[PDB]
């Protein structure tokens, strides 16, 4: 047999291929990614638990007829919530007048990402706590809520970008620093009987 | 005070717990915990979560749509609506299994994927 049948699967979508044993696996990888509407490089492919490369052949790998290749989504970066909270806690105490624009831009992103980890129903408390942290008054409530609300729903990253272009540095610094302090102390869901249920799970 | 930090502490503790004898009220609360934590992932991460969950559990293709739907509907949930329906509709073993798999895979998966986001935040690690 100069040919081999192989299945590529990601657990949901599976595809039954046939190729020649001396042909690189690239074309199968490309056809599978294409069917998920993805770029080949957004996926990785494993055989017998081992990542394999597009230039390798079923022959080099001692594949057997009807063997299975697993398609796995790439894990790009390691930004767990745990890691984001470490970053926030580190920067919360820092004087930001010092830092490069590149770090400030990234901190803006951190505030936007972390804002989106609060339920909608907490944005009011987040606003009110922001005001009390800064010593601002009800005069500013609408403007602060609108920032948080717009970040919370900022799907394109477009509002975040506008904030970076339109706000002066001192204003950005004041807001970012306010947020990083209050965000770690405020509950991420509102009260309810169901959320009180979580109390029974505390160690 | 269910802070982000406290949410993760609860999840970390319960990922290590044997649920053989789990009480109904505790199971109900674990469902809430999983629903809340699911919503800390960006929508773009749901596919990776589902994929990891299928593989962790040895679930077939036949069950892929179903596990994904649960993830999508927890993620888009409002006022505990879908969560409450899951509690009523699913048998106890199925819920336990789902919750136990979630807690064992969720804590190592990034909560954001965007190239824009990962690139930016890299610079901020101590």
């Amino acid at each position: 047999e100069t040919h081999i049948n192989l299945k590529v699967s990601d657990g949901s979508s599976e595809i039954f291929f046939k190729i020649k044993k001396t042909t690189p696996l690239r074309r199968l990888m490309e056809a599978f990614a294409k069917r998920q509407g993805k770029e080949m490089d957004s996926l990785r492919f494993l055989y017998d638990g081992i990542r394999i490369q597009a230039d390798q052949t079923p022959e080099d790998l001692d594949m057997e007829d009807n063997d299975i290749i697993e398609a796995h989504r790439e894990q790009i970066g390691g930004l767990t919530l745990a890691v984001l909270l470490q970053i926030a806690e580190h920067w919360a105490t820092r004087d930001l007048r010092q830092i490069e624009d590149s770090k400030l831009r990234a901190l803006l992103t951190l505030c936007a990402v972390l804002t989106r980890k609060f339920s909608k129903s907490q944005l009011g408390l987040l606003c009110e706590t922001h005001l009390r942290h800064e010593g601002l008054g009800q005069d500013q409530a609408d403007s602060v809520l609108e920032v948080y609300q717009r970040l919370h729903s900022d799907k394109g990253g477009n509002f975040e970008a506008a904030l970076w272009q339109q706000w002066d540095r001192q204003s950005l610094i004041m807001f970012i620093s306010a947020f990083l302090n209050i965000a770690l102390q405020i509950p991420c869901e509102s009260s309810s009987v169901v959320v009180s249920g979580l109390a029974t799970l505390y160690p």
